[PDB]
């Protein structure tokens, strides 16, 4: 019942409610209710990311 994504691009966190992800990365999806932001977990930091630049992976 996890929720993971891939991580399709880097992206690197522009505000403090933002985090940093690296192409290839698997995170963990904690909120995805925004189109266009979705929160996720990476490693020890959560944060928002690009929707579009993540993908469900289950």
């Amino acid at each position: 019942g996890k929720e993971l994504v891939l991580a399709l691009y880097d992206y690197q966190e522009k505000s403090p409610d933002e985090v940093t992800m690296k192409k290839g990365d698997i995170l963990t999806l904690l909120n995805s209710t925004n189109k266009d932001w979705w929160k996720v977990e990476v490693n020890d930091r959560q944060g928002f990311v690009p929707a579009a630049y993540v993908k469900k992976l289950d």
